[PDB]
């Protein structure tokens, strides 16, 4: 039950397992968050996650060629949100953290997100 309101947030990211052996991801453990696993085509672990999704660490986008997929307590949808539209705290997504047009967090989404 969320309200009718038109939200004015800036971007949503979600952190979620993300690729797979034969098709790696390119993320280095600068970025990648807190909570999430990083591992090699071979399954080798390589590291957690530096990154708090409600304040994300300042990273390079270089892929670290040791990751190739990761392990995150979620798995669906997308990585990254944006534009947000009319999505708002409440009918944003769990697990999805909305940051302002300033730059800032502002709220993680409420509602569930299909699969």
């Amino acid at each position: 039950a969320c309200t009718r309101e038109c939200g004015n947030l800036g971007f949503g990211i979600c952190p979620r397992s993300e690729g797979s052996p034969l098709n790696p991801i390119c993320i280095n453990c600068c970025s990648g968050y807190k909570g999430c696993n990083y591992y090699n085509s071979f399954g080798k672990f390589i590291c957690e996650g530096e990154s708090d999704p409600k304040r994300p660490n300042a990273c390079t986008f270089n892929c670290d060629p040791n990751i190739a997929y990761s392990r995150c307590p979620r798995s669906q949808g997308k990585s990254l949100i944006y534009p947000t539209g009319c999505t708002t705290c409440c009918t944003g997504y769990k697990g999805c953290y909305y940051f302002g047009k300033d730059g800032k967090f502002v709220c993680e989404g409420e509602s569930d997100e299909p699969k």
